[PDB]
């Protein structure tokens, strides 16, 4: 997928996670987010097409998904255990990471 | 290790995983695959020696191991739990990822 | 944080882990190490300021944290399970990875 299909996959599944009722549904939505975040790590954001492919800011932009992918990983494991409320809370606190990168390059 | 020693480590341990009987053996072979996949992520594939070190295709080639390393991670956790059959099935479905990258740069 | 604040976070938490008594304390210190190791992956080490931003040695330097981040991950999961002694032993065997990179670029 391209960058914004991924971004609309991170967002849709955030709402799904906040509204889910069993482990399976949270586990399902986080698994999608992780694939999306990894695929996103390829792309070149609009704001940085006018700069060099290995701009430091292009490296800052890839590092931001590592933070994100590692927090989906913790969230996912809570879900695999069945601590649904804890998994829901972890997913909710991802918006810090989404919106840190957002104000830089969005 | 170099690129093809790693590739022959991914392959040998695939057969090992498909033929194992306890959690320990699957866990052992997947742990080897993860080290191999990470070490592989360094290398420069033959097909891309004649292109620039930061070719997009050299970045596509490193991204492919992330997909791979993250699916070994799930497989490994099933094994740590003891769901041997589920871990065996996850390892089997890695060949999609092996052969996606393969037709591009192998 | 900058590179050496991260390095002094990896070190402080190593001692903390070796001296902890419950799962929670090990889990706490490893979680800090993982954030530190990821943040460190950005930086450019002193020894390699006088070389190109995408030196192979600058790529070797980022690969070293993957090895490190993936071994904190295993350690952390032992701690989440409550195998404190096993988690303590995993953290102790990280110094191989710390000191492999150290003799290259420290
Ligand atoms: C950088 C490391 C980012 C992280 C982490 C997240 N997002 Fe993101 N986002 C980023 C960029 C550069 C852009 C602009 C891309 C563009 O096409 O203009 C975006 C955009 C979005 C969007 C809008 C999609 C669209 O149709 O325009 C959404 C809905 C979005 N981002 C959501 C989102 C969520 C929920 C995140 C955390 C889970 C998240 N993003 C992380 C860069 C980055
Ligand atoms: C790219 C991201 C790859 C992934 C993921 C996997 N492989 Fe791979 N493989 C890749 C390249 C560029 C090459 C050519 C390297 C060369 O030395 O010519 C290969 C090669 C192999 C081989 C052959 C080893 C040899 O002696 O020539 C094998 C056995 C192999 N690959 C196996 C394999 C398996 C089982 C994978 C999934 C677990 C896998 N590879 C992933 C690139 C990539
Ligand atoms: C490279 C991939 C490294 C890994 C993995 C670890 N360290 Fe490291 N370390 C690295 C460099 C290039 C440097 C020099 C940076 C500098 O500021 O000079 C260091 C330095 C340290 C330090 C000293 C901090 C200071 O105030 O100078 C410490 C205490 C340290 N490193 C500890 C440490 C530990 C405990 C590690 C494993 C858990 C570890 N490092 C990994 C590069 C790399
Ligand atoms: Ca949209
Ligand atoms: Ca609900
Ligand atoms: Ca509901
Ligand atoms: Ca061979
Ligand atoms: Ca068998
Ligand atoms: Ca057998
Ligand atoms: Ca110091
Ligand atoms: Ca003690
Ligand atoms: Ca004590
Ligand atoms: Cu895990």
């Amino acid at each position: 997928a391209d960058l914004e299909d991924n971004m609309e996959t991170l967002n849709d599944n955030l709402k799904v996670i906040e509204k889910a009722d069993n482990a399976a549904q949270v586990k399902d939505a986080l698994t999608k987010m992780r694939a999306a975040a990894l695929d996103a790590q390829k792309a070149t954001p609009p704001k940085l097409e006018d700069k060099s492919p290995d701009s430091p800011e292009m490296h800052d932009f890839r590092h931001g998904f590592n933070i994100l992918v590692w927090q989906i990983h913790d969230a996912l494991h809570l879900a695999n255990e069945g601590k649904v409320k804890e998994a829901q809370a972890a997913a909710e606190q991802l918006k810090t990471t989404c919106n840190a990168c957002h104000q830089k390059y969005r």
